[PDB]
DNA sequence: ACTCTGCCTCAAGACGGT
DNA sequence: TTGAGGCAGAGT
DNA sequence: ACCGTCC
């Protein structure tokens, strides 16, 4: 995330988001933050505040949400193809660890509420306890390889190495709700790609060369706009939002400067910035190579398809093989 | 009056059958 | 996690 | 569209 980076490029930038319907993505590959939207669906696929699972206790949830979702993008001519997150860099440490905290601290106020009732609280706090474990990931990517889904591991960052995809041409776009990805230098993002029936938000896309000229800056003045903002790599000034950060970077046109020329009794900055290190790695992050795999669309494996999900996971036979001929039927083509 | 902060709420997908 | 949106209040 | 259920 890069906080308010969206609202702010709605406000004056508008020129660089155009919604489209999703007919027009017809034919194009986006690239897809696995761990982004398997935390999506742990989330929102539940049944009774609990998630869906299979009798032995193993979720299944994100391979329900999965499964589907890829269909749908499928049926509608958009090839996805999957990144998941590898090691974090050690700039994230500060924001990893407050993610654990907060987590200690709602799962102490889920005792409380259990032991007092109102379920209210109970799936309130339980979801603010998910997490993804290296489980979800193996067992997704099992899936995906049954669907004839191509998935890539990113060496660190996976918004990182959608951001690479793009610009090698691998895809048209990287297609997440995290604004980073253009930080990173993503020249095409793309929100709200459901490829769902019920429809709700209009596809977004954002081009970064617009951004850019909409904004007077080039991409280490943007970098540096959004170390300002709030990114997950190191703090931001207290005091200084997307208004004000705006005027100081396209007056000052870096963050030195802008810390040279500001007034250290209206706007402190924060002790031990690590806003230089934070730019490096949103400048060089490291990622995969672009070049290595060749991305293959493949023919889903019915029978070990049923065997997986209905198999190991208890999903209906029907559901289940009817999804894998929308989605062998959408191979061939069609609509 | 503009801006930011921080504390809060609240919600989070897809399908099949009407 | 991400918003959007709500509000009081401090600080300009 | 609504909504009961998906597991
Ligand atoms: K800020």
């Amino acid at each position: 995330g890069i906080q308010g980076l969206a609202k702010l490029i709605a406000d004056v930038a508008p020129s660089a988001i155009r919604e489209n319907d999703i007919k027009s993505y017809f034919g194009r590959k986006v690239a897809i933050d696995a761990s982004m939207s398997i935390y999506q669906f742990l989330i929102a696929v539940r049944q009774g505040g609990d998630v869906l699972q299979n009798e032995e206790g193993e979720t299944t949830s994100h391979l329900m949400g999965m499964f589907y979702r890829t269909i749908r993008m499928m049926e509608n001519g958009i090839k996805p193809v999957y990144v998941f997150d590898g090691k974090p860099p050690q700039l994230k440490s500060g924001e990893l660890a407050k993610r654990s905290e907060r987590r200690a601290e709602a799962e102490k106020q889920l005792q409380q509420a259990q032991a007092a009732g109102a379920e209210q609280e109970v799936e309130k706090f339980t979801k603010r306890l998910v997490k993804v474990t290296k489980q979800h990931n193996d067992e997704c990517k099992h899936l995906l390889s049954l669907m004839g889904i191509p998935y890539l591991d990113a060496p660190s960052e996976a918004e990182a190495s959608c951001a690479a995809l793009v610009k090698a041409g691998k895809v048209y776009a990287a297609a997440t709700e995290d604004m980073a990805c253009l930080t990173f230098g993503s020249p095409v993002l793309m929100r709200h790609l459901t490829a769902s029936e019920a429809k709700k938000l209009p596809i977004q896309e954002f081009h970064l060369s617009r951004i850019l000229q909409e904004l007077g800056l080039n991409q280490e003045q943007f970098v540096d706009l959004c170390i300002l903002l709030g990114s997950d790599y190191c703090e931001s000034i207290r005091g200084i939002g997307p208004k004000r950060a705006v005027d100081l970077i396209q007056k000052h046109k870096s963050i030195e400067e802008i810390v040279r020329r500001l007034d250290p009794n209206k706007y402190p900055v924060p002790e031990n910035w690590l806003h230089k290190e934070a730019h490096q790695l949103f400048l060089e992050p490291e990622v995969l190579d672009p070049e290595s795999v060749e991305l293959k669309w493949s023919e889903p494996n019915e029978e070990e398809l049923i065997k997986f999900m209905c198999g190991e996971k208890q999903f209906s036979e029907e559901r289940i093989r009817s999804g894998v001929k929308r989605l062998s039927k959408s191979r061939q083509g069609s609509t």
